[PDB]
């Protein structure tokens, strides 16, 4: 029995028509074309023998606009002339002639440890592939990047308005992924420079390991509801000694509660126990706990609520 | 660690701009709009009370291109006026007085079991979402499809060309998916009339375990290679009994096997051995056999091959 429950990205085409190459010197990536700017990461200022240890404020005041070459590849085909430089936090601002025509409606968010955004894939300012993740608790994502991927984006959306949240930047060691706001500050404690850097302990995400046993309900399967209940209180005390993010309740969350009639308490009983083992059952075709679903995404795809 | 391996789905822009509203009195789905061209499910011509027994052939005679409502929301508004109608297999074909001006290269093509494909799932003619499927060896998907999501596609991509594979025509009582291909065929046995049908047995796709094997050696992890080896005729008489597809190399296969120095039979034997059970240890973080990745996804995500 399938769950019903997919991946599932946004639809990628407003994105897609944001994208552009940036290149500076040897260096090239991606940039995101909004209004008359241009966001790109600034490590494309710097060269490779400079990368483990950049003085960005010095390679910036080293540019000129002579310095970047902006091009759209994709659609409407167009070299952007940069007429002004400045630098945020890890990011670039470009102001460039021309205004993208096709700028959607957006903001600028950070996303929240659990939650889950699209990302688009981009190599040389062509967008090649999209796919979602969650943010980890680390800070961290479990993405799929590549040499050359840098400035490729995460958003969610709200209705018709695109909800920027993450330009990729780095590959950590234990093969997850990070990079920025686009406010310029990096996710987690991280640095844009090449050095290995000590990465947090990730965590179960509680919240989404309930979205998920309430997914198992909705498809039929409930043998691991008791009666038995676990405050929030006692299962935060029990979280922080057992790897799981402190759960907090949400109305998402609590839409799922009365639609199968099983209480969160029960929920998180129940999780106390399946970390301990499944005892060779399955839950929805795993035989371990499952993070990676958010609440919204069930509320969706299985209940089709929005 | 992570693998670095995602549920990759094309970029959906190109496919965005082909979707359409179709409705049929008070049927209402989604179509596909290529040049002059709409492709949509049949069963938009059947009342609900004729649901599980249509006469397909009456129903296309009974309708006039009055009968049909086509409309385009997103991007482009449009409201296209029906000049023709055919019915191909479990299709129609409106043709209408405006070709698209977005129509994307394409090409229509089937796709076989283990393959993937990018699905666009569309509502009321909005896309509302993208995720990637490996159509199952009983010719079903893993989908994620609600009431009004008939006529979503599912498509490859070669270069720019879009090849269309897949329009979305009903769920099965498992939870999975299935629908046509271009050609107006459902895939499998499956019929367009809603009754509950006999569905095959899946299997494991063996060439998508390989695959998977091989991403896990690519991230180092290979403690299930032995010197080991079962021959691809031995391993496929076993598959017959084991409820494995048959395996069939590919070139792409062959681009894993000489990158890692594994032989594809070192891992038919160790698929044979870890079918009987992972004996506690895991692989890339599961302790069941993958076969949801391909062979060209491992090359793609992780070796940057196309
Ligand atoms: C930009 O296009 C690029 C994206 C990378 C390339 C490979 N996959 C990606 O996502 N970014 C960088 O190469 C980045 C540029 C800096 C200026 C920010 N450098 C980078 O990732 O450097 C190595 C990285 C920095 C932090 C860290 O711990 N490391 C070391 C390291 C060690 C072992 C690794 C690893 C990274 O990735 C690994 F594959 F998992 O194994
Ligand atoms: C078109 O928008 C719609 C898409 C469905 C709706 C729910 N999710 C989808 O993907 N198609 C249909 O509703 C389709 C129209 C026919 C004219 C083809 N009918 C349909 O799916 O009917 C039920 C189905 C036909 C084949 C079959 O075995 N069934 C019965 C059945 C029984 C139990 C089920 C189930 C389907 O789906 C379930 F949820 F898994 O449980």
């Amino acid at each position: 029995h399938h769950s019903g429950l997919v991946k599932m990205s946004h639809p990628s085409g407003d994105v897609e028509a944001c994208m552009v190459q940036v290149t500076c010197g040897s260096m090239t990536l991606n940039g995101l074309w909004l209004d008359n700017t241009v966001w790109c990461p600034r490590h494309v200022m710097c060269p490779a023998d400079q990368l483990s240890d950049p003085n960005y404020d010095a390679l910036l005041i080293s540019m000129t606009n002579h310095s970047f070459s902006v091009q759209k590849h994709i659609g409407a085909p167009a070299n952007l002339r940069v007429v002004g430089h400045a630098m945020q936090g890890t990011l670039l601002k470009l102001t460039v002639d021309v205004a993208n025509p096709s700028t959607p409606a957006y903001t600028f968010t950070t996303v929240k440890p659990g939650a889950a955004f699209s990302v688009l894939a981009c190599y040389n300012g062509r967008p090649t592939g999209t796919f979602t993740v969650v943010m980890r608790p680390n800070y961290t994502i479990k993405g799929s990047f590549l040499c050359g991927s840098c400035g490729s984006v995460g958003y969610t959306k709200e209705g018709s308005v695109i909800n920027f949240c993450y330009m990729h930047q780095m590959e950590l060691a234990n093969g997850t992924h990070t990079g920025s706001a686009f406010d310029g500050t990096m996710y987690g404690a991280f640095m844009d420079k090449q050095v290995h850097q000590v990465q947090l302990t990730d965590k179960y995400c509680s919240v989404n390991v309930v979205a998920w046993l309430y997914a198992a309900i909705l498809n039929g399967c409930a043998w691991f509801v008791k009666p038995n209940r676990t405050s929030v209180v006692s299962f935060n005390e029990w979280a922080l000694a057992n790897q799981f993010t402190e759960f907090v309740g949400t109305q998402s969350v609590d839409m799922l509660a009365v639609k199968t009639g099983v209480a969160i308490e029960q929920l998180l009983y129940a999780i106390q126990q399946l970390y301990t083992g499944f005892q060779g059952k399955q839950i929805l075709g795993s035989t371990m706990l499952e993070d990676e679903f958010t609440p919204e995404d069930v509320n969706m795809q299985i209940m089709g609520v929005v």
